[PDB]
C-alpha cells in the first residue's frame, strides 16, 4: 500500500510511508484518543493515515508529535490541525520551523519537484523541556543535536520501544542539515540514559530494528 499502519506492540504501531522518500512514524493508540508520532510528508499522507487510524480506533486523534522541523515530520500539520488535533513539539522545533521552514520546502522540492510548497503551520502546544502523552506512556525527549538540531527521540516505556526519528536508520542518508560531529555525542548521551529497549523504529528504511541499531549509525557517522 501508499502506507501501511502495523501493530509492533500493544497500543504501539509503526506507520510506513512510502510516498516520496519512504518515510516511517508511529501511533499510539491510547484509552482517551491516538497520538501520531511524526505528521507525515503532507496534509494528503496524513489523510490516508487517518484513514488506517479509523479502521483501528474509533477515538480522538488527540495530538500529533512533530518529531522535528523537516517537511517528514511536519508536512501534515495542517491535515492534524484541520481535524481538531493539536500539532506538539520542543521550543527548539518551532523556532527552527518558524525561521526554516521555506528553505526545508525549497530543499524537499530539489529531491521532489512533485513535493507541494507548503504554507507554514507551526506547532500550537510547545515545550520548553521533554514532555510525555498518553498519562506517561509516551515520552518525548532531546539528548542533543544529530540529524537536524532539534531532533527528538519517543520512548514507549510500557513496550520498550525508542522511536529514532531521522536520526537513527539504516542507510547515512541526509547530512546537509546535521551535526556531523556532535552525532555520536548524542547518540552516547542517548546510550548513557540505559533505556530498556527491546526495539528500535527507524525513521527511514526497513523500521524494525534492535537496539544495535543505535551503534549502526553511530559507527557510519563517525566514518563520514
Ligand atoms: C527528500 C530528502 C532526501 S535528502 C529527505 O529525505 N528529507 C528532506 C527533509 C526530510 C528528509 C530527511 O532529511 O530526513
Ligand atoms: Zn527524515
Amino acid at each position: 500500500a501508499g502506507m501501511s499502519l502495523t501493530q509492533v506492540s500493544g497500543p504501539v504501531y509503526v506507520v510506513e510511508d512510502n510516498y516520496y522518500v519512504q518515510e516511517n512514524s508511529m501511533v499510539y493508540f491510547g484509552a482517551k484518543g491516538v497520538t501520531v508520532v511524526g505528521a507525515t510528508w503532507t496534509p494528503d499522507t496524513a489523510r490516508e493515515l487517518h484513514k488506517l487510524i479509523k479502521r483501528v480506533s474509533r477515538k480522538p486523534v488527540l495530538e500529533v508529535i512533530n518529531t522535528n522541523y523537516h517537511t517528514d515530520r511536519a508536512g501534515g500539520n495542517a491535515y492534524w490541525k484541520s481535524i481538531g488535533a493539536k500539532v506538539v513539539s520542543t521550543r527548539q522545533t518551532r523556532d527552527l520551523m518558524k525561521s526554516d521552514w521555506a528553505e526545508i520546502v525549497a530543499f524537499t522540492r530539489k529531491g521532489l519537484p512533485e513535493y507541494p510548497d507548503l504554507p507554514l503551520v507551526l506547532p500550537n502546544v510547545v515545550h520548553d523541556g521533554d514532555f510525555t502523552l498518553q498519562e506517561g506512556k509516551v515520552r518525548a525527549f532531546y539528548a542533543g543535536p544529530a540529524h537536524t538540531p532539534d531532533g527528538i527521540f519517543v520512548y514507549f516505556p510500557d513496550e520498550q520501544v525508542l522511536y529514532g526519528n531521522c536520526i537513527l536508520k539504516e542507510k547515512l542518508g541526509n547530512l546537509s542539515f546535521a551535526d556531523v560531529k556532535a552525532y555520536p555525542q548524542t547518540l552516547e548521551r542517548l546510550k548513557a540514559m540505559k533505556l530498556p529497549i527491546k526495539t528500535v523504529i527507524g525513521g527511514h528504511d526497513s523500521p524494525l530494528h534492535g537496539p544495535e541499531l543505535i551503534d549502526h549509525y553511530e559507527a557510519l557517522i563517525k566514518a563520514a
